[PDB]
């Protein structure tokens, strides 16, 4: 909408106060005017018609609990945008600055969200499984990031490169939480997973093996669901990640890890750069070498921890 740029104020999901990029004509719209064409914000009021309304509030003021998935829908797209425009220099999910959309309050007691091609979308929760998950910053970087994946590498959402698909959006969401710096860790999901059960979390990109997943190509699920396993099968580039970043030795093989930074430069260029719709965990490995070597050089230390962490999960 037309109109000027505001700063309001709310709580939310897990009751944390914070200040919103908002805009006023007549109400205050969850509309951030700072960032590129803009971050927008909708109420699917319980619907699965998309994306609903426009998110407006009379005063600017943002408490109520049925306010709370919004305001984290809307300042978290705002700190990955941030990311991606600071750490990789990519303006938006397209590079062109596209406007980020969300709708929250997606359907009712639903335990999940997703990018639907074209904005985000976040269930509530049934209040036993999840909460409303807008409120993991983990979680509203990895729907972003598949807008980035589907307007780069564009892999396919099943098998090897599906779960390449899945991996990077954990990365990533997982590089931005520790870049809000707000209680980071390896994990998925935790903030809002579970709330009766504390010290779990959706995935583990450090164990995967935790909560089932594979962490070594032979234990690779090879079946039908899921995509072929693209949430499962995604643990065995997690782990990867995870030991390219923070170094381990993982069923005999010593990796030196090198850090996040690092990590997160190499697997940019590879999604951006090699890979490509029907890339496969093979071909992910030789992205990563050649991203490696571009960056570092051939003789480099991060090259070397790149092959490391590769052959410790079994991908050649
Ligand atoms: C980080 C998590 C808390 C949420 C994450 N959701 P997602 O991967 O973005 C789910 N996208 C999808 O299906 O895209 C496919 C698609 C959907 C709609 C339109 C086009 C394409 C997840 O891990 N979900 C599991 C939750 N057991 C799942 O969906 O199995
Ligand atoms: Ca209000
Ligand atoms: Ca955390
Ligand atoms: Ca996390
Ligand atoms: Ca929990
Ligand atoms: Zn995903």
């Amino acid at each position: 909408i037309t109109g000027t740029s505001t700063v309001g104020v709310g709580r939310g999901v897990l009751g944390d106060q914070k200040n919103i990029n908002t805009t006023y004509s007549t109400y205050y719209y969850l509309q951030d005017n700072t960032r590129g064409n803009g971050i927008f914000t909708y109420d699917a009021k319980y619907r699965t018609t998309l994306p609903g309304s426009l998110w407006a509030d009379a005063d600017n003021q943002f408490f109520a609990s049925y306010d709370a998935p919004a305001v984290d829908a809307h300042y978290y797209a705002g700190v990955t945008y941030d990311y991606y425009k600071n750490v990789h220099n990519r303006l938006s999910y397209d590079g062109n600055n596209a406007a980020i959309r969300s709708s929250v309050h997606y359907s009712q007691g639903y335990n999940n969200a997703f990018w639907n091609g074209s904005q985000m979308v976040y269930g509530d929760g049934d209040g036993q499984t999840f909460i409303p998950l807008s409120g993991g910053i983990d979680v509203v970087a990895h729907e972003l990031t598949h807008a980035v994946t589907d307007y780069t590498a564009g892999l396919i959402y099943q098998n090897e490169s599906g779960a390449i698909n899945e991996a990077i959006s954990d990365i990533f969401g997982t590089l931005v939480e520790f870049y809000a710096n707000k209680n980071p860790d390896w994990e998925i999901g935790e903030d809002v997973y579970t709330p009766g059960i504390s010290g779990d979390s959706l995935r583990s990109m450090s164990d995967p093996a935790k909560y089932g997943d594979p962490d070594h190509y032979s234990k690779r699920y090879t079946g039908t669901q899921d995509n072929g396993g693209v949430h499962i099968n995604s643990g065995i580039i997690n782990k990867a990640a995870y030991l390219i970043s923070q170094g381990g030795t993982h069923y005999g093989v010593s990796v030196v890890g090198i850090g996040r930074d690092k990590l997160g430069k190499i697997f940019y260029r590879a999604l951006t750069q090699y890979l490509t719709p029907t890339s496969n965990f093979s071909q992910l490995r030789a992205a990563a070498v050649q991203s490696a070597t571009d960056l570092y050089g051939s003789t480099s230390q991060e090259v070397a921890s790149v092959k490391q962490a590769f052959d410790a999960v079994g991908v050649k």
